[PDB]
């Protein structure tokens, strides 16, 4: 077991380093950027850039294709377990390093439809987006941008000098300006929306769920360099869990502000914090998922009123982060409660499958840690089609019109930014 820490070179500091080094990689497949949106907090301290994976994992439904150089392997095993074996087999296990949250390992997309490999449910919505349910690369190196130290760190478990020379020889190519070429069109009318909304309230009325996240999807055509859309969105939104993923099948543009699950040195955290008969029950939609994997008695939640995170806990020594991800996937807070029941209703009412939206983007570092986002406020750019979805958690007392409108308000800024 190679526990050596990775070799590191520091690069000069610049307040735009991550876009500066990733600009010239954004058209390479498996080039990926996690950007903290220039946001000012502890959980928006780093930018991470990776490219040129030594190994990739592509899951499409039941199959996962593991590809490494000339070798290519297909398997129907649990894709997270398959991920875990690939990681394990690298035999690279350096000590945690708070200045290097990711020290090579896996990084990529966990799309929402990947939860069907862990949760059984009908499939009624249509698959009109062909983009993997898991698109993840194994990287033996990374570029780390640290906003608290003002440092730029290039690291590698292989020859960090040769990785540097490679990265500094990439040339800045010119890029076709980005442009929307059509108006945004919802996959549902107000009225259709109103119907699905009423259908979710029938279920709630019947006691079949307590909450369902129902979303609609906006679609437009575009031309030009998706990196360019991303620079402009990132600017405007400054979301701490943003990401730009260049996949073989399209580009994922995430302006997510929300963490999914942090696992740092076995400590788990979810979202950063920001005689009587009690009639109210307050449920954290991720509590049961975390509690199924956390160390018994380790879960802590803050005192609520009607810890730096809503849920804090401990990972058992015998589990991996990948196990933790499995158990929580897809996120309780963007599906509803009971989760799987809610997933089923969601799939009944949403004309199309969510694919990347509301899945998770993140990394499983070789040191064991993990950080992941929930991909809300995330666009999918493919074939000159770009998509952006928006949902709202419906509960018993929600109101139809207000909820419709809430869906627009969640993303109107992103859409209108791409207009004008
Ligand atoms: N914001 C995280 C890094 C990050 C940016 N975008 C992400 C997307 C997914 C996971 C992590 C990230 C941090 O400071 O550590």
């Amino acid at each position: 077991m190679k526990t050596l820490s990775p070799a590191v070179i520091t690069l000069l500091w610049r307040q735009d380093a991550a876009e500066f080094y990733f600009s010239r990689l954004s058209h390479l497949p498996w080039a990926m950027l996690l950007h903290s949106g220039y946001a000012d907090h502890p959980y928006s301290r780093f930018d991470i850039v990776v490219a040129e994976p030594i190994c990739t994992l592509t899951t499409f439904g039941k199959e996962t294709v593991v590809s490494e150089s000339e070798k290519r392997t297909t398997t129907t095993d649990d894709p997270l377990q398959v991920l875990q074996q690939v990681l394990d087999r690298a035999d690279i296990r350096p000590t945690h390093n708070e200045d290097l949250p990711f020290q090579g390992g896996a990084l990529g997309l966990f799309g929402y439809d990947l939860g069907r490999r862990f949760e059984s449910l009908p499939e009624i919505a249509e698959q009109d987006i062909v983009l993997p349910d898991m698109a993840v690369g194994i990287y033996d190196w990374a570029l780390i941008v640290d906003h608290q130290r003002h440092t730029v760190s290039l690291l590698s478990h292989n020859d960090v000098n040769a990785r540097r020379a490679w990265l500094e020889s990439q040339q800045f190519s010119p890029q076709e300006d980005f442009t929307l070429t059509s108006d945004w069109q919802s996959n549902m009318t107000r009225e259709q929306y109103g119907e699905k909304f009423r259908q979710v309230q029938e279920y709630l009325h019947s006691g079949d769920c307590y909450q369902v996240n129902l979303a609609q999807r906006f679609h437009a055509t575009y031309s030009g360099d998706e990196w360019q859309a991303f620079l402009q969105l990132n600017q405007a939104n400054r979301a701490p869990f943003s990401a730009f993923l260049r996949l073989e099948q399209g580009a994922i543009l995430s302006l997510s502000p929300e963490r999914f699950i942090l696992c740092d040195n076995s400590e788990i955290q979810t979202r950063p914090i920001k005689d009587r008969a009690e009639n109210l029950m307050i449920v954290d939609l991720m509590r049961n998922d975390i509690g199924r994997v956390a160390v018994a008695g380790s879960v802590k939640v803050p005192e609520l009123f009607v810890l730096v995170s809503t849920i804090t806990a401990q990972l058992p020594e015998q589990l991996h982060a990948s196990d933790l991800l499995r158990a929580a996937f897809p996120g309780g807070s963007i599906t509803g409660a009971p989760k799987v029941r809610a997933m089923e209703i969601i799939d009944e009412l949403e004309p199309q499958r969510r694919n990347a939206w509301c899945g998770s983007i993140g990394y499983l570092s070789f040191c064991g840690n993990m950080d992941t986002s929930i991909t809300i406020r995330t666009l999918t750019a493919i074939n000159g089609q770009i998509f952006c979805s928006a949902g709202g958690g419906i509960v018993a007392d929600s109101q139809e019109e207000a909820e419709y409108q809430e869906t627009f308000d969640k993303v109107n800024r992103i859409l209108k930014q791409l207009e004008k």
